[PDB]
C-alpha cells in the first residue's frame, strides 16, 4: 500500500482544518487542502492506525487560510476554502473539483465558516473587518461591515441561523445578526488580546451550568459568555505547566495560540489548547475551582511539543469520538475524547524533501533531508505504525540537502545543509551532532563514505578510521572529512588529484561524487558534464566520460549482489539535460591504464524525461533496473539493460529531488519533491509506462 508523507498544516489560521463524521479530515497545507480518511473506511490492517492520506484539493494559487466542511447530512462531501489568492472556493471532495467560487473580498481573508444551520451558507471575514455571506447554491451574496478591525476568527451559531460570532485582533468579540445587516446583538468586552477561537455551547439554553459561547485568546484566558445578559460568566486562565517530553528548539519563537473545542457529548466540558501544545479538558461544573485535565496525562511522549492551532471533532462510523489537532510541531494528532489518549500521529514536512537515504545496517531506516531544518528518520518497516518517524533538529537549523548513513556503524548519519555545513548525527543518542569545522562555500549536494586518501590515509593505525566522509559543495569542492577529527581541517581532494595526475590546468568544478561499491573506484561528476573515474590509493585518473553536456547531478553504481558479476561495473548518471546514460566501466577499470582513457559513447541511453534529472538509483532486487527522479514531476523506472521504460510515477505535484528503492520490497520506491511530500509508491500500481511527452 502507498503512503504519503504530506506538507505541514498551515499555522496561525483560526480554522484551516475540519472534519466530518465517518469520516474525513481535511487540512490546509500551503496552497492545497489534504484529505485524510479516518475510521473503518481507511481500510487499514487490524494492527495499524485506522487512517489514510487519500487526496488533495488543488486549485488555489496562494496560501489556504481557511477550511470548513459542510456539516449538513447528505452533503458532508461539500467544503469551502479561503485563500490569499482572494477567492473563496466550494469543493466536492468526492470529485476533488471546485463546485463554484467567488472573489468578493478585496482584502486578505482571515477565515470562513460553513453555517451549521443554513445548507449553502458560507460566511467569510477579512483583515479589514469586511464579512461576506455567501449562499453558494442560489448565487446570492451579501457584504456586511461591523467594526473597522482585523477579523481573526468567526463562528456561526449552531442554534440560530442568523447569528454569527466574530473575534478580532484587538480582543473585541461581537455577536451579529446577519439578517439585520450585521447589527451587533452583543458586544462582549473582556479580552485584552487576539481572539483565536470561538466555540458555542452545542446545547441550546443556559441550563447546563439563551445560550453560551466560549472565546479563547492570546491573553491566556478562555471566557464563557451568556447570550442572556450579554456578559461574561466565567474566566478560565491557562495553567502554567512544566514542559513534558519533547526536547524542543529554544531558538524558534512561539507565542500562545488558544483554540477551543466544545464537545457535543459533554456540554459541561470544554477542550482547549495550552502553552507548548498541551491539550486540556476543562470541567465547567467545577468553575470556581478551575478544574482541568491534561490530555494523555498518564502516558508520556504523546503530547504536542509546540502550540496547537486547530481542533476538529470526528465521530467514526464505529462510534469513536475523535478529536484531531494540528500543531506548529508539524504533527497531526488524533485524540480519543473518551479516554483523552492519543490514538495516532501523522507527521508532516515543512519544506522540500531534498534527500533520501536508507541505512544498510538497519534495513528500512529511511533518513529524509527536509527544507524545514529537521532530519526525519522513518522506520519504514514498522509493523504497527505506517508513519513511525522521529525528528532530529539539534545542530541542523538550515535546509538538509544531503544525507548518507555510515556503511556499518548503526545510527551514524552524515548530513549536509544548504549553508554548506557538514555534520555527523548519532541518532541512537540524544547528543547534538558533531559539526565539521570546515564548511563548503555553498550548498552540500552530496555526501559519501569511502576509503581515506592522502593526506588523511597517511597518519597511523589509531589516528584514522576505516572510512572517510566525502562532501561535495555547490562551489565545486570535494572535501575529505575525518569522522574522528571533525574539529580538525577537512581536505580539498583536488590537491591530491592534481599531484597524482600531474595536472597543470585548473581542476573541474565537481558537482557529484559516487564511490563504487567495492570502495576501489571514485567517480566525480562535474559542472561541464564530464564524469571522471579515479582509483585508490591516490586517486589516479583512469577514465574520463564525456557524455552529458550539462552539470552532473547524480551518479549511481550498480550493486554487487546481482546475478552477473560484471553488473557491478555499471554506472548510471543524470545531468541537467533530460537524457540518462549508463556506462560500463569493466574494460577500463580491469585494464588499469597508465594513461587515462576517454569514453564518448554510452553503454545504454535512457530517454523519456522532459526536464533535468536530480537522482538515479539502481534496484537492489534486480539486474540493471534503474529509477530516476526528474524536474518534469515524475519518477521513471527503467530496465536499463534493454533501454525500456517500465513505469512512471506521477503522484508528485512538484519537481522530484530524490528517490530511493525500498530495501525489502522490490515493488516499493520512495521519492521526495519540492511539493513538500515524500511518496511511498508501488511500481505495480503505475499504469503509465513513460513520462508525459
Amino acid at each position: 500500500e502507498p503512503r504519503t508523507l504530506p506538507p505541514s498544516p498551515n499555522w496561525y489560521c483560526a480554522r484551516c482544518s475540519d472534519a466530518v463524521p465517518g469520516g474525513l479530515f481535511g487540512f490546509a497545507a500551503r496552497t492545497s487542502v489534504f484529505l485524510v480518511r479516518v475510521g473503518p473506511g481507511a481500510g487499514e490492517s487490524p494492527g495499524t492506525p485506522p487512517f489514510r492520506v487519500i487526496g488533495e484539493l488543488v486549485g488555489h494559487t496562494e496560501r489556504v487560510s481557511g477550511f470548513t466542511f459542510s456539516h449538513h447530512p447528505g452533503q458532508y462531501n461539500l467544503c469551502a476554502t479561503s485563500s490569499d489568492d482572494g477567492t473563496v472556493k466550494i469543493w466536492d471532495v468526492e470529485t476533488k473539483t471546485v463546485v463554484t467560487e467567488h472573489a468578493l473580498h478585496q482584502h486578505t481573508i482571515s477565515t470562513l465558516h460553513w453555517s451549521p444551520r443554513v445548507k449553502d451558507l458560507i460566511v467569510s471575514g477579512d483583515e479589514k473587518g469586511v464579512v461576506f455571506c455567501y449562499w453558494f447554491n442560489r448565487n446570492d451574496s451579501q457584504h456586511l461591515f461591523i467594526e473597522p478591525r482585523t477579523i481573526f476568527c468567526l463562528t456561526c451559531s449552531p442554534h440560530h441561523e442568523d447569528l454569527v460570532a466574530i473575534g478580532y485582533k484587538d480582543g473585541i468579540v461581537v455577536i451579529i445578526d446577519i439578517s439585520k445587516k450585521g447589527e451587533v446583538i452583543h458586544r462582549l468586552r473582556g479580552h485584552d488580546d487576539e481572539i483565536h477561537s470561538i466555540a458555542w455551547c452545542p446545547l441550546p439554553g443556559e441550563d447546563c451550568l439563551g445560550c453560551y459561547l466560549a472565546t479563547g485568546s492570546k491573553d491566556q484566558t478562555i471566557r464563557i459568555w451568556s447570550c442572556s445578559r450579554g456578559r461574561g460568566v466565567m474566566i478560565l486562565k491557562l495553567p502554567f505547566l512544566k514542559r513534558r517530553g519533547g526536547g524542543i528548539d529554544p531558538t524558534v519563537k512561539e507565542r500562545l495560540w488558544l483554540t477551543l473545542h466544545w464537545p457535543s457529548n459533554q456540554p459541561t466540558q470544554l477542550v482547549s489548547s495550552c502553552f507548548g501544545g498541551e491539550l486540556l479538558q476543562w470541567d465547567l461544573t467545577q468553575s470556581w475551582r478551575r478544574k482541568y485535565t491534561l490530555f494523555s496525562a498518564s502516558s508520556e511522549g504523546q503530547n504536542h511539543s509546540r502550540i496547537v492551532f486547530n481542533l476538529c471533532p470526528l465521530q467514526t462510523e464505529d462510534d469513536k469520538q475523535l478529536l484531531l489537532s494540528t500543531s506548529m510541531d508539524r504533527d497531526v494528532k488524533c485524540w480519543d475524547i473518551a479516554t483523552l489518549e492519543c490514538s495516532w500521529t501523522l507527521p508532516s514536512l515543512g519544506g522540500f524533501a531534498y534527500s533520501l537515504a536508507f541505512s544498510s545496517v538497519d534495513i528500512g531506516s529511511l533518513a529524509i533531508g527536509v527544507g524545514d531544518g529537521m532530519i526525519r528518520v522513518w522506520n519504514t518497516l514498522s509493523i504497527k505504525n505506517n508513519y513511525d518517524v522521529k525528528n532530529f533538529w539539534q545542530g541542523v537549523k538550515s535546509k538538509v540537502t544531503a544525507l548518507c548513513w555510515h556503511p556499518t556503524k548503526e545510527g551514524c548519519l552524515a548530513f549536509g545543509t544548504d549553508d554548506g555545513k557538514v555534520g555527523l548525527y548519532d541518532t541512537y543518542s540524544n547528543k547534538p551532532p558533531q559539526i565539521s569545522s570546515t564548511y563548503h562555500k555553498k550548498t552540500v549536494y552530496t555526501l559519501a563514505w569511502g576509503p581515506p586518501v592522502p593526506p588523511m590515509s597517511l597518519g597511523g593505525e589509531g589516528d584514522r578510521p576505516s572510512l572517510a566522509l566525502y562532501s561535495c559543495g555547490g562551489e565545486g569542492i570535494v572535501l575529505q572529512h575525518n569522522p574522528w577529527k571533525l574539529s580538525g581541517e577537512a581536505f580539498d581532494i583536488n590537491k591530491l588529484i592534481r599531484d597524482t595526475n600531474s595536472i597543470k590546468y585548473k581542476l573541474p568544478v565537481h558537482t557529484e561524487i559516487s564511490w563504487k561499491a567495492d570502495g576501489k573506484i571514485m567517480a566525480l561528476g562535474n559542472e561541464d558534464g564530464s564524469i571522471e573515474i579515479f582509483q585508490i590509493p591516490n586517486l589516479k585518473l583512469i577514465c574520463t566520460i564525456q557524455q552529458h553536456h550539462k552539470l552532473v547531478n547524480t551518479i549511481s553504481w550498480h550493486h554487487e549482489h546481482g546475478s552477473q558479476p560484471e553488473l557491478s561495473y555499471l554506472m548510471a548518471s543524470g545531468s541537467n539535460n533530460a537524457v540518462i546514460y549508463v556506462h560500463n566501466l569493466k574494460t577500463v577499470i580491469e585494464s588499469s591504464p597508465e594513461s587515462p582513457v576517454t569514453i564518448t559513447e554510452p553503454y545504454r541511453t535512457l530517454s523519456g524525461h522532459t526536464a533535468k534529472i536530480t537522482s538515479v538509483a539502481w534496484s537492489p532486487h534486480h539486474d540493471g533496473r534503474l529509477v530516476s527522479a526528474s524536474y518534469d514531476g515524475t519518477a521513471q523506472v527503467w530496465d536499463a539493460l534493454r533501454e525500456e521504460p517500465l513505469c512512471n510515477f506521477r503522484g508528485h505535484r512538484g519537481r522530484l529531488l530524490c528517490v530511493a528503492w525500498s530495501p525489502l520490497d522490490p515493488d516499493c520506491i520512495y521519492s521526495g519533491a519540492d511539493d513538500f511530500c515524500v511518496h511511498k509508491w508501488l511500481t505495480s500500481m503505475q499504469d503509465h509506462s513513460r513520462p508525459p511527452q
